[PDB]
């Protein structure tokens, strides 16, 4: 099983050599199908890097963004949490050996049905941001510890009337005291920015509104230890706001409302962080039309269906990258991307500017870790891609110095 | 009603005087209390045959060659193969799963202009002789792999007015069509006929006339250059569902008089189309349960449900479709409606089924139908933040299986 096999990198060898080299090598006579690289040595370095960066907050990493066995085993070994949003992130997790403890169950509206699941296999920490959702858990997890989720705000959203989640600071006041009515214990605050931040300040302002809610808390009398940051922290350095930005922001807030001896908790919920830049996907061009001046539509092997869905679900921009490096002087052509299946929607790229190119070469793109294969369908009958995981000698030291 | 086993090969009865509805309605008063209630389908099979018996009589001369793409679930595909339809499939595992069930290869087309080579060269190694095209490169890649294939000629429509339009990805011109037929005469690849597509759903019934008249022409530009066409695939677009402005009658009623007004039977072509849509749309109705709530003060609703746009509901993006919720219990006739939104299970803040709707006020643990869900809703779900898919439950009465004999003979 593709799942559990890791290939080992050579010293001077990067992901990239490994993708050329196979590439090379099937060049003859293979079925030449999509298949990823996947770098577990780059989440070790995302990981080296976020305690170097945020060494207060503690990082669970958000399943739902890519839930490759490899990558939570990974993860698992280097000790941080995980984030789960249902009953079947929960058995992932779990069936690789974490303990309830390094698991919170960061879904605000929740099935009864697993909420049960939950409180059975020992998983305390659940957010909330409704009173049903407090009912919910009176009935099926009472003794849970929870997490009250607040709304923040986000300008650049598409749906700014409707806000999925996220209560508001007076709506806060009455959970807070409704949660102390049902003997319920509330422990703690999350926010979620979103990926989509292009100011930091704006998690100085969710810091803020965080520390206000928790002296809400202290008036209602519950004891509040727990701050939870979430997510949306760039995963590539393809970024117009970068990583140490954010943190270097993120630190004296932090510092300034949840100093380190009132012994408050922080966590982070980073999904795309870890893996985004760790995949590089391979397509093949599979058919190819010109339209007469010269223009060219490709067709490659992955699609909206497949790897691509998130140019619609996730509003990404993919950056086809010619695996065999173009000579300068080539003359470039006005170029569409198309995936294979029979969809007129399915399109990747809709203008680009590409040398000519044929059947059978290969197109790149990188940093296609975050929301890629998790939301993939093999819809017309087209298969996942399959997933290659390198690893070299040093990064596994790496991850044995964490193991301990 | 609890499957027996697998779902996928695991047909339930329907007793006399019970409708899908009714089959529903029993389900959801036995998971009144300890079950889970879990999202699932009801599947009618007996709609799929009543749908195949209304082709027959609307497009007599016209043999339906299924999308597996719009519904891949292997009962419909068993139904519709006992029923002596083909099938269109656009890939190596939909014409595995056609053949695993028993289906020769004369009864497949391979309806994907733009294939990779090893996937025409499992076609060549089944035996799957007819395949579209509509390029140079194409020609190039079956005179490499499959050199004995009948080809069809993919032509461009005029789709505009269609909801769904594949247009832009797919078809040649009339011009560019010349050019391919001579270049297939050049590599000796034998040119049968013509295919196109007006649209999955195509406002105007009179595209077809000019598709079936643009059809004409190349069947002529085929007679110049040496091939003997004689294979005309009108494709698909046909509506699902009783929903909808133009209905399926129509859309035949203009196509039969262009049929033999272009392509008379005394020519000796052979019409099939590609409908997908059609058959399953309507087979199948969803149930969701709400799983939360709450309440924004005037006073509206949020309603989350246990499926979404990364499970069935994909259908809003992809396939551009208008979801309508019915309340599983009957409303009072005088009680309250509040406009309310409705939501996907998953923490993706896009996952929203319903921007804006009036709803009496619901309570979790109840139920909403959605109906005309079979089309190109599960053949595209995921298992995004780890929700699984829907349970299918098929169900078939007595007359619904005798009708499926009466194909059979």
């Amino acid at each position: 099983n593709e799942e559990f096999d890791c290939h080992f990198l050579d010293e001077g060898f990067t992901a990239k050599d490994i993708l050329d080299q196979k590439i090379n090598e099937v060049s003859s006579s293979d079925d030449k199908d999509a298949f990823y690289v996947a770098d577990l040595g780059d989440i070790l370095k995302k990981h080296l890097r976020w305690l170097k960066a945020l060494p207060r907050v503690t990082p669970f990493y958000a399943v739902k963004c890519n839930d490759s066995k490899a990558i939570v085993k990974t993860l698992a070994a280097t000790r941080t949490g995980f984030d789960c949003a249902s009953k079947t992130e929960i058995q992932l997790v779990q069936s690789l050996g974490v303990p309830p403890e390094r698991i919170i169950y960061a879904n605000p509206c929740k099935q009864v049905s697993q909420i049960k699941y939950a409180a059975n296999n020992g998983v305390q920490m659940m957010t909330f941001d409704s009173e049903v959702e407090l009912m919910k858990v009176a009935r099926a997890h009472p003794k849970a510890k929870l997490v009250l989720r607040i709304a923040t705000d986000d300008s650049k959203a598409v749906c700014r009337l409707s806000v999925k989640f996220g209560a508001t600071l007076r709506t806060s006041r009455l959970l807070l005291e409704r949660a102390k009515e049902l003997n319920i214990d509330v422990v703690g605050v999350s926010f979620h920015v979103g990926s989509g931040c292009t100011d930091p300040e704006t998690f100085v302002q969710a810091i803020s509104d965080a520390r206000c809610v928790f002296d809400m808390g202290a008036e209602v009398g519950f004891s509040m230890y727990l701050l939870d940051i979430g997510g949306g922290f760039p995963g590539s350095e393809d970024v117009k706001l970068k990583f140490e930005e954010i943190t270097g922001v993120i630190n004296p807030a932090l510092d300034k409302y949840f100093p380190s001896d009132s012994g408050v908790r922080i966590i982070a919920e980073p999904g795309r962080y870890y893996v985004a830049s760790a995949f590089t996907l391979a397509v093949n061009i599979i058919a190819k039309k010109i339209v007469l001046e010269q223009t060219f539509m490709y067709y490659v092997n992955d699609g909206v269906y497949g790897s691509f869905n998130c140019i619609l679900y996730d509003h990404a921009h993919v950056k086809p990258l010619l695996q065999k490096r173009p000579k300068p002087d080539e003359k470039y052509y006005s170029s569409s991307i198309w995936g294979p299946t029979c969809d007129g929607l399915d399109r990747i790229v809709e203008r680009c500017d590409l040398p000519e190119m044929h059947v059978g070469d290969w197109m790149l793109f990188e940093n296609m870790g975050a929301y890629t294969v998790a939301a993939a369908s093999t819809f017309n009958g087209f298969q996942r891609p399959t997933i290659y995981y390198v690893m070299s000698g040093p990064a596994w030291q790496l991850m044995q110095q964490f193991q301990n």
